[PDB]
């Protein structure tokens, strides 16, 4: 099946994601790739008109632990989406609330089995999932270990304005396992989840 890893920004999700995947022996899957293929895609064709070139090409996103591809018109164009050039399109692009809804409508073409992280991996894309999980933490917390690696002042205000949207837009899967993770390590998380999928 299907695990979902949702929580909010310097949440720790994406790391544990991956050694969750890892765990488990199958593809780890985020939205990133997808918002890269729609940019490079822009690019390529020179262009609601995004949306129409998406649609049109047909997109597939392939979920492989080694590393996804994506295919446009049966074409892997995976090696292709990390230029500088997709690097500033893609900013913008994600910003689109028709790409957005168009990456949920590929994703959603996946076959399970994989781990899929996120914030909205186990609302708006996967609400079927079997295993949803979604990782809190407090926003100091977060804050606190985003500053060892700006000061904490700075990234504790980015990270609150950070949470405000996330509260505005969704709330965690009623099905979701939440938890805490402030006082646990990276190990301690992702034997968290693990100790919890069935």
């Amino acid at each position: 099946g299907i695990v979902t890893i949702d929580g909010p920004s310097a949440s720790g999700k994406s790391s544990v994601a991956r050694r969750v995947a890892a765990a488990l022996g199958v593809p780890y899957l985020s939205s990133g790739l997808l918002y890269r293929a729609a940019a490079f895609l822009a690019l390529r064709a020179g262009v609601e008109g995004l949306l129409a070139l998406l649609e049109g090409l047909g997109v597939r996103l392939l979920a492989q632990a080694e590393g996804n591809r994506v295919l446009a018109d049966g074409e892997d164009l995976t090696s292709f989406l990390h230029t500088p050039e997709v690097d500033r399109v893609v900013s913008a692009v994600a910003r689109l609330p028709g790409v957005r809804a168009w990456v949920n409508r590929r994703l959603k073409e996946v076959p399970p089995p994989f781990v899929a992280e996120g914030r909205d991996m186990g609302t708006a894309v996967f609400p079927e999932a079997a295993h949803k999980f979604y990782l809190t933490a407090s926003p100091e917390v977060r804050a606190w270990r985003r500053a060892r690696e700006q000061a904490y002042e700075e990234v504790l205000r980015d990270l609150l304005r950070r949470d405000e949207r996330d509260k505005a837009q969704s709330a965690p899967a009623p099905d979701a396992l939440v938890l805490d993770t402030g006082g646990m390590t990276l190990d301690e998380v992702v034997a968290w989840v693990l100790a919890h999928i069935r």
